[PDB]
């Protein structure tokens, strides 16, 4: 193949580690018979140079579980497994995927943020996606098959997942030393609502991005005065999602922006456009769903818009860097509109 994830913003060397974390303070909320809440996490970070080849996107078994076949195992990333971290502890961005979707689907965003100088942690929430644990154990999205799934509950328990990841990563003998003074959280769809929710619950979190997830939990009565970017797809012409973000907008009382990608899809903010366009089986997404999930924004543009607007948000709030992308239309990104 020689096929790779989209080229990251810079050429600094990147490392990656995968962590199996077990939160022994909580029983698993969805499958308590399995015992404690465990999480798989992927780290991406500025590293020292390595001559080792870069890690694969995914194993053969997890590619089968995610896509239906092993093709994505042939795709390489740009981060070297186990590389020694660069010297200065870096600001942390924690990432959470869409419901039913693997954390690997935020690899292009994660690597790009790492190449811009962030420590990045993408988090899988067990039984809410296919997830690979040590010893080849693959757990399935068992909640995907349940009409009794409450999305508010998912958000509340994901808030607890992410607070625990912060405890591990900011704590003594963290596997990666990070600058705990500067913490951002972003997520896709329900992970995006979860990103805002954990910021609401956790003082350590400084700024949050919701990439196109409806809110499912009731707001705080006084409001949330920390920085939030709402970045959606097709909400200019979807009444119920727009209304949902209209309700959320009035209870955001600090720095805030609401951006839309009218011709994009729900999956524009992930690796899925690139996965489907380059490696999709015929009908990978049913013909009728393509408008809603991908729209017309190409894999390249989906990846670049997401990276550039996510980085601009975190650079603004964590690294003291301005960006005109956050304040007015960009002729380099005609796909992006301002809703407020």
């Amino acid at each position: 193949a020689g096929q790779e994830v989209a080229a990251p913003a810079t050429r600094i060397p990147l490392g990656t580690k995968t962590l199996h974390l077990v939160d022994a303070s909580r029983q698993d909320p969805w499958k308590p018979s399995a015992g404690n809440r465990e999480l798989m996490v992927t780290l991406w970070y500025p590293s020292l140079p390595s001559r080792e080849p870069a890690a694969p996107y995914v194993s053969k078994p997890l590619s089968r579980a995610v896509l239906g076949n092993d093709v994505l195992a042939g795709v390489r990333t740009h981060a070297v497994a186990g590389a020694r971290p660069a010297p200065v502890p870096r600001p942390l961005v924690v990432l959470s995927p869409g419901f039913g979707m693997s954390r690997i689907t935020l690899t292009a965003l994660g690597e790009d943020l790492a190449s811009r100088g962030y420590a990045v942690a993408a988090v899988d929430h067990t039984y809410e996606a296919p997830v690979e644990f040590p010893g080849g154990r693959i757990e399935k999205c068992t909640l995907c098959d349940d009409s009794r799934m409450d999305p508010g509950a998912v958000v509340r328990n994901r808030a607890k997942d992410l607070r625990f990841v912060l405890d591990r990563l900011t704590g003594p003998g963290s596997e990666l030393r990070v600058d705990a003074r500067r913490i951002g959280v972003a997520g896709h769809s329900i992970g995006g609502a979860s990103a805002v929710e954990v910021m609401r619950e956790d003082r350590r979190v400084d700024a949050a991005i919701n990439l196109d997830g409806n809110f499912f939990t009731e707001p705080p009565a006084e409001g949330l005065n920390k920085p939030v970017l709402l970045l959606g797809a097709r909400r200019s012409g979807l009444p119920e999602p727009q209304e949902n973000w209209e309700r959320a907008w009035k209870q955001l009382t600090g720095w805030k922006r609401w951006l839309d990608v009218p011709a994009g899809g729900h999956m524009t903010f992930t690796d899925v456009p690139w996965i489907v366009d380059r490696f999709g089986m015929p009908g990978q997404i049913p013909p009728e769903q393509v408008e809603g999930q991908l729209g017309t924004v190409s894999a390249a543009r989906a990846t670049a818009v997401t990276r550039n607007y996510v980085a601009a948000f975190f650079d603004r709030h964590l690294r003291g860097r301005p960006s005109p992308l956050l304040d007015r239309p960009s002729s380099a990104h005609p796909e992006v509109t301002f809703m407020k």
